[PDB]
């Protein structure tokens, strides 16, 4: 992943607004760094990820596994990562 990707502007989809809202301000436009940033803070702070779960966030009967359509994933496949958020949202 470039660094440049954090700098992308996004414009979120209805349902990660809805996510954004519940851990920061409301914006319409965001930095993917933004995005990020609440996102990780929505699943930590819900623990939807530890240490010693072997890089795996369970997300099955959460907003975020509707937004990912995965009941988990491995906070290592950053690709991956990346590509279940963009279908959440439009580049500026
Ligand atoms: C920010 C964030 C958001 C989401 Cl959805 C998942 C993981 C993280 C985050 C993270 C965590 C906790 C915050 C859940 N623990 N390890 C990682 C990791 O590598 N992260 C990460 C950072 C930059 C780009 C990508 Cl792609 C990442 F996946």
């Amino acid at each position: 992943i470039p660094a440049s990707e954090q700098e992308t502007l996004v414009r979120p989809k209805p349902l990660l607004l809805k996510l954004l809202k519940s851990v920061g301000a409301q914006k319409d436009t965001y930095t993917m760094k933004e995005v990020l940033f609440y996102l990780g803070q929505y699943i930590m702070t819900k623990r939807l990820y530890d240490e010693k779960q072997q890089h795996i966030v369970y997300c099955s009967n959460d907003l975020l596994g509707d937004l990912f359509g995965v009941p988990s994933f491995s906070v290592k496949e950053h690709r991956k990562i990346y590509t279940m958020i963009y279908r959440n949202l439009v580049v500026v």
